[PDB]
């Protein structure tokens, strides 16, 4: 009929869950909080969709990458919750927020009141559709964000091995996609309009590394133009990639990631929004007292560079619900909450590689290190340099020590005497803070 909760949680995604955990933690009792999710499972780390997922042999599959362990804690399996008394609704849809009301509404007709709500909707596919792409809706052009759309990847992938690939972006989603696709054996071509791979985070040169080691790896990679059709067959299922340069590739599955949006829409109105998400303050709380936003949604405070930003970061999806949960019992007991204090923290892992990245990728960037894409074992990095102040720092191929010594780098922001004493002594640059 009705069910009221104290504290709501609307998302089953990476921060839902890492919030869950959290409140335990901080000592909720039964009955007090609820996680409402639209996916049939319970909370998992999104990020193995793309990776372990879809591999040839033994793939990762739930119950397996529920969080937290994607950080190494423990397994929150749907009996954790229950054990709890922390009510987990599954394969429910909230089409309808009112926060005068305190009042959500189910597709199906449900309604859950709230004192306190923790947003953590996360965000949503862009689609070629989107803008019209002629032949766009063809079977077998396919997008990745949940698991459900994991497993018609994969059962896609299983139909059409031996088959051609196309991959349509550039980004994160494009790069691990195509290593995962030449990897089931299919014949994969990438297309983007930018110049160069992840050109967000990658300069020219670190771009050039993985080009160079995917087309090694027999990834074809074409630059600057765009798909702007789609031709099919009969049974409606796509043969074909219109590049804007006139040219056409064969193609049996395609797979698209051209980026994505906050889903905030339900919200719309109701809270400040920024940059195109919910404006939130250091302790994640919004426009309206008792309402939070985490993860992909929220715009907030980069303290470290005194800016106003939104990430999508699997870190700061984790540690920023941590924050809010964090910030709503400090305000329950009085007690101090210190500000959020991110430092930008991105990952990927494509064939073999395997890299990281920290810190704002501003100014002028400086290879060190070895960059053939020929080593058995390729390392390299690259740090960034404003105001003779290394305030960025990449690296391909570290052992795990090595990872630990840039993130200081990135933000301890030591400054730079000597650029070659840099470039012959990059991971030994780091030591000397
Ligand atoms: C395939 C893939 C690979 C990735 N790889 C990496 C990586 O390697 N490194 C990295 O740092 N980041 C990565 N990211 C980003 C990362 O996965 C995080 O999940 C994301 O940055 C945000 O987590 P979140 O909790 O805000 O959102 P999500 O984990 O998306 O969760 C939002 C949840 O809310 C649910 N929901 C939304 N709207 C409603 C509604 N109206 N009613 C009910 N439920 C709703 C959604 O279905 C979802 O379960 C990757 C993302 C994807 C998709």
């Amino acid at each position: 009929t009705e069910k009221h909760f104290k504290y709501v949680v609307l998302g089953g995604g990476v921060a839902g869950g890492y919030a869950a955990r959290e409140f335990a933690k901080q000592g909720v009792q039964p009955g007090e909080l609820a996680i409402i999710s639209r996916e049939a499972v319970a909370p998992y780390e999104r990020p193995a969709l793309s990776k372990a997922y879809l591999f040839p042999q033994n793939p990762a599959r739930l119950p397996g990458f529920h969080v937290c362990v994607g950080s190494g804690g423990e397994r929150l399996l749907p009996e954790w919750y229950s054990e709890k008394g922390i009510e987990l609704i599954l394969n429910t849809e909230i089409v309808k927020a009112d926060l005068a009301s305190k009042t959500l509404t189910s597709a199906a007709g449900a309604t859950f009141t709230y004192e306190i709500l923790l947003i953590a909707t996360g965000s949503s596919v862009i689609k070629l559709s989107d803008f019209g792409t002629q032949g766009a809706d063809s079977n077998n052009i396919l997008y990745l964000r949940e698991v459900d759309d994991a497993d018609k990847l994969y059962a896609a992938i299983q139909a059409k091995k031996g088959g051609k690939a196309v991959v349509v972006g550039g980004g994160y989603i494009g790069l691990e996609l195509s290593a995962v696709l030449k990897m089931n054996n299919l014949d994969v071509t990438m297309v983007f309009p930018e110049p160069w791979c992840m050109p967000r985070l990658f300069t020219a040169e670190i771009a050039a590394f993985y080009e160079s080691y995917y087309t090694n790896k027999g990834v074809k990679i074409v630059k600057g133009t765009v798909a702007v059709g789609f031709d099919a067959d009969a049974n409606g299922d796509v043969t074909a990639v219109k590049l804007k340069d006139g040219s056409v590739l064969e193609a049996d599955i395609v797979v698209v990631g051209v980026g994505g949006r906050p889903l905030t829409t339900l919200f719309k109105g109701q809270v400040a929004e920024e940059k195109g998400g919910i404006k939130t303050d250091a302790s994640f709380e919004t426009s309206v007292p008792g309402v939070y936003a985490v993860g992909d949604v929220a715009t907030f405070p980069m303290k470290i560079y005194n800016d106003v930003r939104r990430v999508e970061h699997v870190d700061h999806s984790r540690k920023s619900a941590e924050q809010a949960v964090k910030a709503i019992k400090g305000k329950e007991s009085g007690e101090a909450v210190p500000e959020y204090d991110y430092l930008p923290y991105f990952y990927s892992r494509s064939f073999d590689l395997s890299w990281q990245f920290y810190g704002d990728n501003v100014g002028e960037a400086v290879l060190f290190g070895d960059s053939d894409p020929a080593s058995a074992k390729p390392k390299f990095g690259s740090y960034w340099i404003k105001d003779g102040k290394v305030v960025g720092a990449f690296l391909e191929g570290g052992s795990g020590d090595e990872n630990g010594l840039i993130a200081k780098v990135a933000r301890a922001q030591p400054p730079v005497s000597s650029i070659e004493e840099l470039k012959q002594d990059g991971l030994l640059f780091a030591s000397k803070i």
